[PDB]
């Protein structure tokens, strides 16, 4: 790279977490968690400087049905204002038309999260019944992935999703957690399984993960088309997963 | 033109029709490559011929001369246009040639005879009654030859100094070095055929301990292919539509 690299990432535990006195640390010191971790390992891998940026939307990425505009950390990716995304970010074929994405270096899928006492087990369940509202994050890869589906479960999600009142997206992945807990059981959070596990095995301790996920997928370091950067991210991750490192960060940073 | 893909003999990915030999073209091979490929050309919109790679092999290379073999060869040297196989990603690889994104995951494993008193890959690096090995010209070797971890690095340090061999050039070789070792040879291979062997008979080998890493197999294009962007697109729509997973059921008695 010929300039400081602009990582873009999302502040999301334990991939990224401001340290408790990050008020007297400068730059990159003031950030922990996975992925910060992961970004000096990829940056020594590849041989540049980087700069840690959360992104200013606190989004992940969705795309405007109208206009076509991105936002969250893809949109940073495509209008230039971020050189590298690294965060949890779901690889998906639509992000893939837009930018680049590494090897996945950690696999995930959709899931349901229940407040604990809840009679619902799988995605059929939610869909076979209107006693128990159900959502998701709005601006990121689940919404693409029930709005885009021609299966006929989670096509008949989608059309309840965004016909519902008062609405069931929430915009902030906290927000869902949040809903689930004061919602008495009346709402079902669909999330993916990497934090919904995580949730799952903390307090208050009373959330739960129910039936198995919907898909399979997984993270991946996300750079902009044509940059020349992704070939070498790519060989990193590559080498940390060889190496044994993303098993070590992964052990790292993973009560009830 | 007609594309070609390159691909290994390897069940349920790659296998001989029932009364192959009065078969011809594609006709002669099914299974669940045998199915992805027609769909990726599908998706990509091509024709193409399946063909078995020549020395089965899936690819290794000489550290001094980096010259290749096996499947990643035909891409590198021109003698295929494409690669439809359980082909590992891996660093090495993805140093020459192009892979889509994982339409399958797997790690490596431990495969034993049932009744060897080892349960996982710290037990083996512990001793040398019970030798161990795997295949030579894979990605396994490439792991064990570049891995920083220790107990994974004291293991090559015996494969490549243990007598008699302990590396096999074929993965049948390596099942058929277990279950005829009487229990004094553990094979490391994938969890995908160890899995799969576990559950066929003559049932006398089994999986023991968890994987020693996670990767997944991805379709290779040669570098500066004009399909390598199409066909990664189609692997994400197959598995967005869930035919990966029906290929996987349809595909996969002890
Ligand atoms: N990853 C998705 C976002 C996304 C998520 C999601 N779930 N978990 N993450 C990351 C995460 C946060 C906190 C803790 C842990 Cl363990 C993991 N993202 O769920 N629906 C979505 O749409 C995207 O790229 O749009
Ligand atoms: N995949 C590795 C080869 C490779 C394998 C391996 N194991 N299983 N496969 C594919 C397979 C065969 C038979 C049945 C089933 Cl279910 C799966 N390859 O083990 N060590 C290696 O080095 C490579 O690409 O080099
Ligand atoms: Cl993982
Ligand atoms: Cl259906
Ligand atoms: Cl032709
Ligand atoms: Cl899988
Ligand atoms: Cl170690």
């Amino acid at each position: 790279a010929n300039k400081t690299v602009v990582v873009t990432t999302i502040l999301e535990s334990p991939y990224v977490m401001m340290k408790k006195n990050h008020e007297m640390l400068e730059g990159n010191e003031r950030y922990e968690g996975y992925c910060v971790d992961l970004a000096a390992e990829i940056a020594k891998h590849c041989g540049f400087k980087y700069k840690l940026t959360i992104v200013g939307d606190g989004k992940y990425g969705a795309r405007d049905a109208d206009t076509k505009i991105w936002n969250g950390m893809v949109g940073e990716l495509v209008y230039g204002k971020a050189d590298i995304a690294i965060a949890p970010l779901t690889i998906t074929l639509v992000r893939e038309e837009v930018i680049d994405f590494s090897k996945p270096f950690m696999s995930l899928g959709i899931s349901i999260m229940i407040k604990k006492g809840t009679p619902i087990e799988s995605a059929e369940d939610l869909s076979k019944q209107t006693e128990i509202a159900y959502g998701t994050l709005d601006s990121g890869s689940t919404k693409e992935f029930f709005r885009r589906s021609k299966i006929a479960v989670f096509d008949k999600m989608w059309t309840y999703m965004r016909s519902a009142e008062p609405s069931v997206f929430v915009r902030t992945t906290a927000e869902g957690v949040a809903r689930v807990r004061k919602s008495k059981g009346k709402y079902a959070y669909l999330l993916e399984s990497t934090m919904n596990e995580y949730i799952e095995q903390r307090k208050p301790c009373d959330t739960m993960k129910v039936g198995g996920n919907l898909d399979s997928k997984g993270y991946g370091i996300a750079t902009p088309k044509g940059s020349s950067l992704g070939n070498a991210v790519n060989l990193a991750v590559l080498k940390l997963n060889e190496q044994g490192l993303l098993d070590k960060l992964k052990n790292k940073w993973w009560e009830c």
